[PDB]
């Protein structure tokens, strides 16, 4: 890395001189490194200007607003001083030529909406790598080749991705936050395909901001659900684009690229999945449950599908796809009830995850629960109405009671409900878990919400040992 070489697209006489690394931080700039000074809310990175020329940082690129002229060129105790206009807006290109463009080095898909971010990223990750590439995700759950993901500016995506890309990442699968798209943090990223979930006068000047924002960067692929309104809208300026369905919104009058369910089965397993698309049709089984679930899965399927991915590939390896850990994650055994493990610890996240396994359920759908101690007691009674409303067993527990007696926690949650007496209340969490298993029929489906993959139970201020998962694992006879 130098200098001369790193700005050589935007200024022409810049002066050579050997960079390390690139930071916006003037307390981490180190000998030899390239410091950038933007100015943000409240922020002015060219006040550490001295600081930093001081800790002894090889060049600067900073804000010309106010300042200095676009490519001005000076010279502050030896340091050559670069000013840049709009360096907000640029940072991510300047960043992507520092670490020799990631994203023109491995098949980058991003993936935007509300919600199935992280699922779809999940599922584009596995899928691809269970095809040969190495694949790797940058989102919520943290960045990592798959299996090693571990837990924001503009330069920090390029440098992340760039990571990847030397640990012999040939695709990644990336969430791309509205508010990361708007901060510009993705801006100079060259993705191969982009990928919309959902949307949770006005609606005008949101549109107008979304779509000048798509025209400014480098989508590729466009794969779209046509099930949300605001899909629709998207489809409807994008001839090119991917429309993708579970219900009736394909319109095949448009003759463009589509795919679309044409019967899911929700059994006790996950969902037997039938589909059309331009490519040709199949049958998947995804051991994923719920609708939303399904909507993820066709928009991976398509993703790949457009990128080229063969249909009969995807179609041997579709049945390996998992969930992420502890997200509606389906336990069966030979002969006893479904168990869902999820982390719904919310009243919203609690109704989907019920209204999610419902699908799956010929039975009665059993709902074992508790809210945190020490922590807002308001989502309490809106959680036991949920849980009485949507499942037709509710079983209250413990979880992480902290310092809170743990039967105080119960009552604010069972206060919520229009007939407290018809839910169960068991105390021990592994005994509650056990009642419901236990219990429950062959037919019957239990959500055990809450903890997902939080292999803890804080109990006073002990952090003891304790899993839903191998719990639950336990009793069907199978293995966490
Ligand atoms: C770009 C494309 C490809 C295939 C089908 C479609 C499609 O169904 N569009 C619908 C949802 C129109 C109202 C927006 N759009
Ligand atoms: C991943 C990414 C990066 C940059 C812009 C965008 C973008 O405007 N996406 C739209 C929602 C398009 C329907 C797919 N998506």
């Amino acid at each position: 890395r130098n200098l001369r070489d790193l700005l050589a697209p935007w200024v022409p006489d810049a002066p050579s001189r050997a960079l390390r690394e690139m930071t916006l931080d003037s307390r981490v700039a180190a000998a030899g490194d390239l410091f950038v000074a933007v100015v943000g809310h409240q922020a002015d990175g060219r006040r550490y200007i001295p600081q930093a020329i001081a800790q002894g940082v090889a060049a600067i690129i900073a804000e010309a607003k106010d300042e200095a002229t676009d490519g001005e060129i000076r010279e502050m105790h030896g340091v050559p001083v670069i000013y840049l206009s709009q360096l907000n807006e640029r940072l991510s290109a300047l960043a992507g030529r520092f670490y020799h463009e990631p994203s023109d080095n491995l098949r980058l898909v991003g993936v935007t909406g509300t919600n199935g971010k992280t699922t779809t990223t999940q599922l584009l990750a596995q899928w691809s790598q269970l095809l040969g590439e190495i694949s790797a995700v940058m989102g919520t759950v943290g960045n990592g080749l798959l299996g090693k993901v571990i837990p924001g500016s503009a330069v920090d995506v390029q440098h992340e991705l760039a990571g990847l890309v030397d640990q012999g990442a040939t695709f990644c699968a990336m969430e791309v936050s509205s508010h990361g798209l708007v901060q510009h943090r993705v801006a100079a990223l060259k993705f191969a395909a982009s990928v919309f979930t959902n949307l949770s006068g006005d609606m005008e000047h949101y549109e107008a901001a979304k779509w000048l924002l798509y025209s400014e960067h480098h989508c590729g692929q466009a794969i779209i659900n046509a099930d949300d309104e605001v899909g629709r809208r998207w489809l409807a300026k994008l001839p090119d684009a991917v429309a993708v369905s579970m219900e009736d919104h394909i319109n095949p009058n448009c003759h463009g690229r589509w795919l679309k369910a044409t019967e899911v089965n929700y059994h006790d397993s996950g969902a037997t999945i039938r589909f059309s698309s331009s490519w040709g049709d199949g049958e998947i089984e995804s051991h994923l449950m719920g609708a939303f679930n399904v909507s993820n899965l066709l928009l991976a399927l398509a993703t790949l599908l457009a990128l080229g991915y063969p249909l009969a590939d995807l179609l041997k390896t579709a049945a390996r796809l998992q969930p992420v850990c502890g997200r509606m994650e389906v336990f069966t055994a030979p002969g006893k009830p479904t168990v869902v493990v999820d982390y719904a610890h919310t009243p919203d996240a609690l109704e989907k995850a019920l209204q999610a396994a419902r699908l799956h359920c010929a039975g009665k759908l059993w709902c074992v629960f508790g809210c945190g101690g020490d922590r807002d007691k308001g989502k309490r009674p809106l959680m036991g109405a949920i849980a009485e409303e949507f499942a037709d067993v509710a079983v209250v527990t413990d979880d992480n009671p902290r310092t809170e007696e743990p039967r105080a926690i119960i009552n604010d949650i069972l206060a919520g409900m229009l007939d407290a007496g018809h839910a169960k209340v068991m105390e021990g969490r592994a005994e509650a878990v056990t009642c419901a298993v236990m219990q429950a029929k062959e037919n019957d489906v239990v959500l055990v919400a809450g903890k997902g993959h939080e292999d803890y139970q804080i109990v006073g201020n002990q952090r003891l040992d304790y899993s839903d998962r191998v719990t639950v694992a336990r009793l069907l006879g199978v293995i966490a």
